[PDB]
């Protein structure tokens, strides 16, 4: 599923995303957007031999498994292939978990070099919530 912009703000929303470890929506809405173009089926291949996953591109080596990153952990305890679902539940359990773990949202990298520090609250003007 690709999901318009406000339609995912919406949805994440929902899930408890807003405020989440001190994060604003926006913030959550600009990194889906740079991380997979608000595709939930996107996959991208690392140079390790890992792969990221879905929405927010959440990486094998370390929270999913998907029977190919020899060595890795699956700290979300689920398959890779959960995450690619059009329905986003798993995708922001996992997400939670990941903030929750010290480096706030630096975990992902597109938010550090093209959200943060930036007016995020941009991305969810306009959307009734
Ligand atoms: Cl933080
Ligand atoms: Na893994």
């Amino acid at each position: 599923k690709v999901f318009g912009r406000c339609e995912l703000a919406a949805a994440m929303k929902r899930h408890g995303l807003d405020n989440y470890r001190g994060y604003s929506l926006g913030n959550w809405v600009c990194a889906a957007k740079f991380e997979s173009n608000f595709n939930t089926q996107a996959t991208n291949r690392n140079t390790d031999g890992s792969t990221d996953y879905g929405i927010l591109q959440i990486n094998s080596r370390w929270w999913c498994n998907d029977g190919r990153t020899p060595g890795s952990r699956n700290l979300c305890n689920i398959p890779c292939s959960a995450l690619l679902s059009s329905d986003i539940t798993a995708s922001v359990n996992c997400a939670k978990k990941i903030v929750s773990d010290g480096n706030g949202m630096n975990a992902w990298v597109a938010w550090r070099n093209r959200c943060k520090g930036t007016d995020v609250q941009a991305w969810i003007r306009g959307c009734r919530l």
